[PDB]
Formats: C-alpha cells, sequence, structure tokens
C-alpha cells in the first residue's frame, strides 16, 4: 500500500487532477478550538494515499487548501461535519461540495443504527478497519508506522463507499435527500464553530 | 381591529395576499401527519387581520392557499415552520421552499434562554400576550368556536412583526447566511420527518 | 341538587338500573389490589343521581351489585377501567365483560394531548370541574365524610356523557373497530394484572 | 440437507400448505414499515423445508401466499407476529385474524428469565443456536442470507407445541388465547400511528 | 399564642416529662451528622406546648434530655427517626431505642399516596397547615427569631394526635407487629448511616 | 465426593441435620412468590454432602423441612435469605426466626466492592466456580437434569464456609451487631415483601 | 428602586469611587457561552448603596479604568458565581483577575441545609430582599439600555458587599476559613480552564 | 522480577528516598475514608524497585513514611492523589502539600480519550500491561499473598515515567500553569472529601 508522507502540504496536486478526493483528519480531539489539526489524509480512489502532517501554529497549505476550495471536485468524508469544521478553523476556508458517508448511512442502512466507518467497511466491503491507533498522539512530530498505515486506510476505501450508498440512494428514491443534507452540511460545521455544537437547530426543543 | 375572515376549504381569492411575505400556522388533530389530519390553515398578511380555513377531513386540494405556498416570490413566516411544511407538504402535495422560521431565528439570536415557543417569544419581544388554552381542542369541529377562531388568528397576527426585530438581530450578530442556509435546509428537514425520520437528527454523530 | 343515595355492601335491588349501560368507579386504600381493598363502588345510570355503596374489609359478596357487573345486556363505563376491573374481580370473584373505557377511548381520539385524566377529560369535553382533593383519603373510613361522598359520586356522574361524546369521534375517525377490540381485550388486561403481569406491556418487544 | 425453496414474487401453488399451522417470518429494510419495504417471505411447514419468498419492490399482490394470511383455519405462527402482522398487512392489505407469538407465549411462561428473543428461546427450548448475523432488498440474496431467513420458521412449531405445554400446566390458556386475538389489532394500532404507545398503560 | 419555652443547653429539669411517650425533633445544619451540627432539640409532651432547646457548637452533654432519650419506659416519637436517632446518638453518644415513627407508620398505612412528609401528613390527618419557610435558615444563629422557634415547635406539637391516629391504621389493616419489627431495627438503620451505609438500603438484591 | 440425594416432597427424615447450622436455597420459577412456585428446595449440613428436595405444584406441606426450618436451635444460612424466606414462607405458612445471609454479610464486610453475587463471593472467598448457566430453566420440570440437580446443590454446599468467613470479617470490623440486627429484621423484610412493600425501601426518606 | 445608579459608555471616566478594599463586580451578556456571547454590561457597586453601569460595545477591547480596577492585587474583586463573571472579563479585555470573593462558593460552604445557592435565593434568606430575576431575558446588547434593565444590573451588586460580610461570619463560625481561601485561590485558573475547553469538565472527578 | 520491601508499620529509615519526587499509592477497605481503614502504602523512587508498608488496624504513626509526606521539597506522585491524600491525611493526620497527579495531567493532555484510569494511560504511554485482578482481595489481611504485594507494588512502579511524559506534553501544548494551579488545589479538594463535600463539585452551578 503506497502511502507518501508530507510535512504541510502537498507538493503538488498532480496525484489529484480528478472529480472527487477522499478527505480525513486526524487531532488532538474533537474540540476544534482547544485540539488542533494534526494530520490530513487524501486519497484518488486508486489505493494509494497521502498523509500530510500538519505543524502546531501552521497558517497555510497551499495545496491542500486549492483542493478543498475547488468547486468541480467534491470532497468525501465519512463524517464531514467534522473533518469540515477543524479544517475551516485551521485553514480559514470551508468546503462547499462534500459527500459524507456517514450521513449516507443513516438514509440507507435503515436496518441498524452502528454508522461507524469500521461498521460500514465490515459490511460493505467486508475489508477489517482496526481502530487502534484512534487514540494516540496525534500530535507526534514522528508518527509510528502504525499511525501512518491507520490514518491512510480511513480514505482508502471512501470512494468505493460512496458508490454504494450512490446506488442505495437512487434504489430508495433518497437522492434528492441526501444533496440537501450535504448542501446545508458545511452550515452544520459553521454552526459548531460559531457555538452551536451542542444544539440540534432544527428541534423543536 | 380584530378581523377574521373565516373560510370554508379554500382562500376565495388572493386579494388580500399581493405581497411578498405571508404568515402561515396550521391546526391538526395532533403532531403525527399519518394520523393527525390538517384541520386549519390560518395566513396574514401582517395588517392585523388574519384568515381560517377550515380544512375537510379527506381535502386534496385547495387552489388558492396553494398556489401563495408555491409561490417563490411570496416568502411563508411560520413558528417552527418544521410542523407546518410537513402536513401541508402531506394534505396538498406541494412543498414551499421560501421561508422563515422565528423557532430557528430565536434559537440563532435568543442566545439566553432555553424558551423559544412562540409564546414565549411574542412576550418578551412585543409584550403580547398569547394564551394557549385552545391549542389543545378538537380542532376537527365542524363549527369552530370563537374562542378558536381567535387562538387561530393570534398564532399569525404577530409573526410579521417578529421576523422584522429577529432580522435585526441576525444582522447585529452577523448570523445571516446562516439563517437562510438553515431555512434552506427546513422543507427538506420536514420531507425527512414525512419520508419517516422525524425522531432521528440526521446530522448528529450518533 | 345531585342526589346520591349511600348504601352499606349492596344496592337494595336493581330498579334504578333497567338501563343498557351504567356507569361505574372504586374506591380502594390503594393501587396494589392484593393488599388495598376494595371501600367504595360508586354506580350511575346517567340521570344525574348516583348510588355509593360502602364494601366492608372482608366483604366477599354483593349480589344486587355483582348481577350488574355480570350482565352482558348491560355495557359497563369506566374511566381506566383496567384498574376497576381488577378491584371488583379480585373481591367478588367476577370479571365483568362487556366494557367501555373514556380513558383508552381519550388516547384514541384525543390525539392532540398527553393528559388524558378523567379531570382533564370532564374539563375539556363538559366544561366541568372535578376536583381531585379526596382521592387522598381514608376510603376505609367506617363514615365516609361529605366531602368524600361527594368526589366519588361525581366520578360517575359525567361518564355516559363521556362515552357519548368519544363515541362520536370514534366514528369520525374511523376507529371503532379498533376501540371495540381494545375494550374486548381489556377484561384479560386487568386479569393479567391480578395474575402478576401489572408492571409488563404484554405485548411489547422487550 | 435443509431443503429450502426460493421464490420470486409469491408461492407457485399452496401444495406444501394443505396443514393446521404455518411458520411466518419476514426480512424488510428496518422496523418502520411505512419507511422500510418487506423483502422477504419465509414459510414452514415444520416439515425442515422452509420457502423464502423475494417480494419486489412496489410489489401489490402475492395471491397463494396472501391466501395463506387470510385462511382463518390455519394457524399462523410468528416470532414477535407484532412486527411481522404490521408488515404484511401494510404491504398486502390484509391482516391475519388467527395468529400464535411465541414471544408473547415465552412472556407467559419463562417467568423464570428476562431474555424472551427467539435466538435465547431456541437456545433453551431446543437447543438449537440462532445466528443474527444486512441487505434484504438484494437483486440475489447471498447463500447466507437464504440459510437465515429459512432458520427463523424451522423452529416455530416445536417452539409453540412446547409453548403449549407450559401454557396448559400453569392455567394460562386462555389468557394466551385472547393476547392472540387482540395482537392483530395491535399490529393495526402500529400501522395507525400508536406504534410507541402502550394502549392500556395508565400514562 | 402557642406557648413555647426556650433554653440553652438542656431542659432545666425533666418537671414536664414525667410521661409515657415524648415528641422528639432537631434541627441541624444540614443531613450530615458528621459534617452538620446539632443545634436544637425540641421536645412535647402533647399538651400543647412545645420545648425549644438551644444546643451549641461542641456541646458534649445534655443530662436531663439525654434521660428522657436513655428511658426506656418513654417511647419517643419522632417524625422519620432515622435522621434524628443518628444525630442525637452522633452527638450525645446515646441512642434510643424505643421509638415510634410517623413516616414509616404512614408508609405502613397510607398507602394510597406517595407523599409522606410531614407538612403532608399534618394536613390530611389533622387538617394542620405546617409551614416550611423556616426549615432551610440558619438554625446555628445565636438567637433564633420568633418565626424559627414557632416552627421548631410546630414540629413537635402535633406527632403524639398522628401516632394515635397511625396506631388506629396500624391495628385496622393488622400491620402492629409490622411496625413494631420496623421501629425495632430504626436505632440501627441510624447507625448503618452513622457507620457510612447511609447510601445503601443494606437489604437490597443490588 | 459430592453425594446430591434427590427427593420428592421432603426429606424422609431429620437424620441428616441434627446440626446447629443448615444452609438453604430454592428454585422457583420466577422472582414473584404470589405467582411463580417454590419448585425445589436445597439443603447442606456444611459436610460436602446436599439434598435437594422437589417441591410439587399445590404442595401444602413438607413436615421435615419445615419442622426444620421453624427449629429455633439451628441457624438458617441463606445467600439473600430476603427471597428465600419469602417463597417459603408463602409456600408452607411458617418464616423462620433465626437466619443468617451472606449477601448482607456481603455488603457489610466486603466495602471495596458492588458486586455481592453468590458466584462472585465464591470465586473470591473460595476459588470456587459457580456457573449460573442452570438459573434460568425450567424449574418446574418432572425429572430435574443431572445439570439443574448438580447446580441446585452447589448453591448451599459452600455457605457454611462463607459464614465462617463472614463472621470472621464481621469481628475484625467490629460490625457483629449491626449484622445480627440485619438478621434479626430479615424475615420481616420478607414479610413486607410477600404483603405488598417488595418495591419499597420503608426505611428511605423518599 | 431609584438607588444612585452611573450608567457608562465603554468605561468608568476614574477610579474616583473606589479606592476601597472590595468592589461588588458583576456583567450582563448574550449567554453563557462566552466564545459566542460577548460581554454587554459591566456593573460595579462600591458598596456604599450606589452603582455604575458600564455599556460594553460589540468589539470593544479595552476599559483601562475597569481593567486597573481587575487586576489591582489590594482591592477583592466580590461576585456571585464569579466563575462566569471571570471567565467572559478575561475572554473580552485579556485580564484575569486573581483576589476574588464568590458568594456562591461561600454559600456552598456555609449553607450546607439547602440546595438552593442561587442569588435569589441567597438573598431572600440572608436579607430578606427581592431581585426580581424578570428581566435577566432581555436585549442586553441594545443601543439603550432601558431604566428596567439599568436597575435590574445595578441590583445585582448593591448587596455583595453585605453577603461577603454574613459569609465570612459563617466561615469563621463553622472553621472553613482556610478552604474557602483554597477554593477562591483556584476560581480564576477554574474560569481560565472553561475558556481553554474544560467548562464541561469537573477537572477533579474521578471520571 | 522486581525487587519489593514489605514493612510492617513504617519504612525503616529514608535511605532509599532521598530524592526529588517518590510515587506514592495506598491499598484501603474501600472508598469511603472515614469507614474503610488505610491497609497499605506502597512507595516508589523510580530505580524499578518499591516499598510495600502494611499498616495496622488502628495505626497512628507512621514516622518515616509521614516525614516523606511532609517534606516540601519532595514531590509525591499519584495517580488520582484525591484519593490517596484523602485516605493518608484521615489516617496519620498529614496533608502533603506538593503533589502531582497522572489522573489530572491525562485530563488536562489525553484530550482524545474519555479513558483516564491507570491501566488506561499505562497501555497507551508505556506498552504496559497493568494487572487489576488483585483490586478485589482483603487488602486488611495479616499476612499478603505474593500475588497481593507484587500488584500492590506495579502501580507507584510507573508513575515517575509517566510524570515525565506528561510533563512533556503539558509543556507542547502551553498548559504547565493550568495544571501546577490544579495539583495546588488538590490537596484542599481531598480535604474537602474529609470534610463532607466528596458528592460536591464545589465550583459547579448547581
Ligand atoms: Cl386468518
Ligand atoms: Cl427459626
Ligand atoms: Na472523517
Ligand atoms: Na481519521
Ligand atoms: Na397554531
Ligand atoms: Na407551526
Ligand atoms: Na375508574
Ligand atoms: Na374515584
Ligand atoms: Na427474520
Ligand atoms: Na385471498
Ligand atoms: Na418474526
Ligand atoms: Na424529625
Ligand atoms: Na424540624
Ligand atoms: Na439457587
Ligand atoms: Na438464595
Ligand atoms: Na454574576
Ligand atoms: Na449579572
Ligand atoms: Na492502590
Ligand atoms: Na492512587
Amino acid at each position: 500500500t503506497e502511502i507518501r508522507v508530507h510535512q504541510g502540504d502537498l507538493p503538488n496536486l498532480d496525484n489529484y487532477r480528478i472529480d472527487a478526493v477522499a478527505v480525513d483528519t486526524e487531532t488532538l480531539g474533537l474540540q476544534p478550538h482547544r485540539d488542533r489539526l494534526c494530520v490530513v489524509q487524501l486519497s484518488s480512489g486508486d489505493g494509494t494515499a497521502d498523509v500530510i502532517q500538519i505543524a502546531k501554529g501552521q497558517k497555510s497549505a497551499p495545496n491542500l487548501v486549492r483542493l478543498l476550495s475547488d468547486r468541480d471536485i467534491t470532497k468525501i468524508f465519512h463524517f464531514g461535519r467534522f473533518d469540515l469544521a477543524i479544517l475551516a478553523h485551521t485553514f480559514g476556508v470551508m468546503p462547499d461540495v462534500v459527500f459524507c458517508t456517514k450521513i449516507a448511512s443513516k438514509l440507507t442502512r435503515t436496518y441498524t443504527d452502528r454508522h461507524g466507518l469500521k461498521e460500514i467497511c465490515g459490511e460493505l466491503l467486508n475489508v477489517n478497519i482496526s481502530k487502534q491507533q484512534q487514540s494516540s498522539d496525534w500530535a507526534a512530530e514522528t508518527l509510528s508506522r502504525a499511525q501512518i498505515e491507520y490514518a491512510a486506510s480511513d480514505v482508502l476505501y471512501l470512494h468505493r463507499l460512496k458508490d454504494i450508498f450512490e446506488e442505495r440512494l437512487k434504489r430508495e428514491e433518497r437522492e434528492s435527500v441526501a444533496k440537501a443534507c450535504f448542501q446545508f452540511l458545511p452550515m452544520r460545521a459553521n454552526l459548531d464553530l460559531l457555538g452551536w455544537s451542542e444544539i440540534d437547530i432544527f428541534a423543536h426543543s
């Protein structure tokens, strides 16, 4: 499995002249104002991944952020609500064309309440995501090989997931519903950053 | 004064709604659109008058009301439009899509309270007292009582004024584009409820 | 104004119950029939009068009342008959079979509220103010107070009129055979409580 | 060695169901019948074989199956019939009258345990291991899917016989019968909008 | 109005407690006897008068009061004696063991309610209105305000009458020996609390 | 060897129980004594052997066993006696006076844990693995399985040894008189359960 | 009502009314979340029966006179539930006071016979006073505050001096003075912990 | 495997603790210092060795240990020092001033997990599998077992290394002054526990 490890940013975008990119982040935790962005992982869906180490206090990542704001490229996330929040918070740029496999799962896998990426991978691809490195020091100067491998595998499968979910969304006639959710998702992430992370803004109470 | 025009089935015409924003509210037999039918639709232009339209059981159309709801040039103002949008779309087959919700607006601006009910908002923003005593009554009755007609009309009489104040607040706190994205999703949030996700926050992690 | 006939043990005859439906309520020392004995049985024909029957500790029979409760040609009207059927069957060894329950009926028609208590229903459907101050008193006292006699009577004075309204609403919402099935099972539901399943919804998944 | 006959849409005929009681189960896209369509109906006569019927999306009719469902001289056996009766009636418009439910039966007899799932029941009563390990709307079911679907009806006759012995011994037969008589209306109540409500509760 | 004798440290003598049963109550700085000291001990013979005894910080003895509490021929009547026995035993080192508790008696007889507070019991059994406004105040104050002494006294004024009524109920429902056994264990239930088991129902399965 | 004697109805005689203390356990159809009958009674003298007695449906007497249960010179050792005393007394009409409970003893001595089940206690104190697999089986079967017989016996085989250890800990931690008072109340706690207070901590404030 | 209240824009004109040992402090905001809900008003009483009400503007970053007061080691800052006020004051102006007294902590250390420790409840019991919490829900960011708003904000500091005195009496009586002192010393860091991201976390709990 | 010195009562001297920081752990009869006595104190200098000190019931003095505990030139390292400080100060009357707590450190640095127990911390930071089997054993036994001794020594063996790693993370994330202030308050937090506030977050709004 080719994993390309970088300091700061992609060297260029030669591997990303594509319709859709898989994106994932690693952080020091779930609170963007407290827990910094540590890693950004990318994949074109060709079985290879780029793992990008983000330094403490890093202000720019010009090639990556160009990708994130290219409206002709769909950004695929699993639970992008999280990734979009810490990415926009770090680099000041909120993507607006996105696909989320966790939203897709909740719209199609109506026979389960387990929508984690591990469960989705095991069910739709018979691929075993190992969640051991999830709780590790992602801010470490040098990432372990197990850290690099775990971070890369969280992006390696998202294109295949996207294709299967797109089939299910069409079969159950929920395409326009999913699209509206994906359209709002950047604003749902913004709401989190502005102080509404604990509030379902559409709830009655 | 307290002018309330009560109608059977539909508005007779749209003469009173050559305007850019109409206040809308409904009454039903309950909170479950597949079980509890639409019984009343209330409208107001904001001129202190109100229109109250009784909806018959099994009624599938209301062409004048539905033209108003369909008009992309007319904003439909609701309090908690998530509810009204769902029952209206389920009954008449059309989902409005230019909307404004005073409850979402309140949750985006009245950040100092967990009380965002229409009664609370009217009390604090306008010093108008709203009585919820008829909220739980037989809205399906063939003839509505006078207390019933007045309660229903007062739920739309004040929404124009609330919208103006919330728009000031959304501007002052720089939350206009946030509020607009929420209103853009609201019709689909209501479709999610009809489709079977009414108990699910679709954006939650678990 | 309201005539209340008080009896010890049993009605003297059934001269006042040559009718097709009788309102029935009970008073007890509490909610657990194996521990809390039946203290009072109240009956009404629907004519604005009531009979209040004091049941002695250890009383095993009441022939006239039990004949009433066994008469399949006479519907027994309860509010939440699930409770009354259990204590009645436990005390006298007879489970009434032809019943109407205003609380089930409320849950089947008053779909716009979650308050299905008798006091709530009387206020909304009849504009009649039950007072619940005497519900918590010593119903086993040798002499019932004037307040107790009044309260016990008022819990059967309106069940006929409630039934007529709920029956109209069940017809309107096309829920008659649903209601009839629930009333059919209700004696068995009360038997289930006596047998040991009072805490279990027998139909729940878990 | 378990014979499983797979069908598209309906049984071809009723030659294997000239019987007093049939085991019935379903697979769906989820627990909410207004959203999650019927995908599979499974039947067994109790002879160790099963019929697995694939229900197409949008399918309105299944004449042989539905004839069975509405034949009052044939008892429909379920595990938690409340669910299956709801999706069957919602899909084909016919609510069965004459039913037997092993989950209700378990709750009336297995008073020594708090676990009334079919897997728990089979393990204890029959020493049989049910495995509950998917997309039931797939065009082609997998071998594992076909076998899981059949295994949920192969045991209900034997479970029913044992539960009848326990209902008789504990003198709860007429209690069970009344619960079975109400069960179709309980499923109907679910479809009308009372799925979250114990209709007999005080509050 | 109410004759209340206020003392510092102890009763001046025992001349008013040559009786069969005494009503006892306490005031503290809180519910945790290792942190919250005893501040007041109230007594009454049931004659309409009460003694209110101020306890000093660090006071280790109260000879006349503790004589009463140790007297086996004198029943001590508490409402929720579990609390009073704990703090009385902690402060003075003597644990009464001839006791009667109106809360336990209420839970054994007033099976038609779940409200067993003293104010609730006083209202129902005696039509007497205990006011609880002074419950949360500085009972450690050097000088108790008239409001406090009146509140302190009212908590012992009625325990004799309540005991009589509950003893009739315990006889009627044939629970006398049940009540006796619970009263017998109550000093040890208080000890269990002081020893570290106050959050544990020692008899619960889990 | 583990010799288990199986009996129908009662012990043949008391020749194996001329002892100071007897281990007792029961099996039933469930946790509700008014619904779930006594099925098995198990006894052990602590000599490594056990008697397993099958109780028939509707059995009213067991003269030798019940002689043991009311012999005040023999302590009856249970694990969670609150349960066994209730079903035994409910079945045969005789409530023991003199008991020891290993679960209460565990709650008073094993203050470092919240797991007080028999299996847990046997594992820690004796390094004896009790299997709980047969705990939920049909105990009313005409013929018990060998696994059932061996499971039933093993619930009484270790209670004497547990008693010895808990008594050592009660002594070391100076809690003997606390335990004794708990054991003295335990029959009345079980009696309160049968009378209708099974869900009530009678000593709780609320 | 109508006690003397001096309403200011932005800051105090000077500190002439604050050559004292302890100052009563309170704030009004748009909510409980300092990173979202801006500081709107600061209220001060010297204990002399008068009060100063300071309008804070959106985006305002300095209040030199006020901040001098908050930074003064010789002047104790008295709050009710200072955990909140310290966080929003530190967040808006960049300065965290560290000589503080809190009547809610003190209430939790002395009023051990109750579980109601809000300012309303303390004032009713200790002083026989009503602090009409009805204006708690109003627009504290309005251009012009109402007379009703000015008097509610002012009354939330008129009583803190008398409350401190009664509580110091209680801490002395129950021998908890050094316990209260330790709690007050940590309080500014408890406020910092909230701003930094631990507002939902009892940092000392086992879990 | 590792050198463990077992002592009765106290260290013989401080020859092994002429150091800047000492790792400290205790074993007890439970979580409640007023009820559950100190049984064992464990120490380590960080050199791979440990001292295991058996504390007798009623023991009032441990002069060498307590000299260590009050030496302000020696940092005392705990995991969840809130517990150990409370029981140590309660037992010997001396509260350490200068402490470091790995669980507070963890809550301030391991912000990517919600599991802060010592086992989880060792697993992640050191790849060290702490066995927690001996947690539920009789720590007050006269003679500890080798498994007990070895489990007791295991905790303190890693605290110096954990401290070093946690200090690196506190420096990296710029939280050292935050941590110092928490460690400075920690002895008063343990004091609050002994004084009666163990269930109370003293800094919370409610
Ligand atoms: Cl049928
Ligand atoms: Cl005995
Ligand atoms: Na992700
Ligand atoms: Na990741
Ligand atoms: Na309305
Ligand atoms: Na609405
Ligand atoms: Na009734
Ligand atoms: Na009644
Ligand atoms: Na199935
Ligand atoms: Na047919
Ligand atoms: Na089933
Ligand atoms: Na008391
Ligand atoms: Na009192
Ligand atoms: Na057993
Ligand atoms: Na037992
Ligand atoms: Na404040
Ligand atoms: Na304030
Ligand atoms: Na330890
Ligand atoms: Na520790």
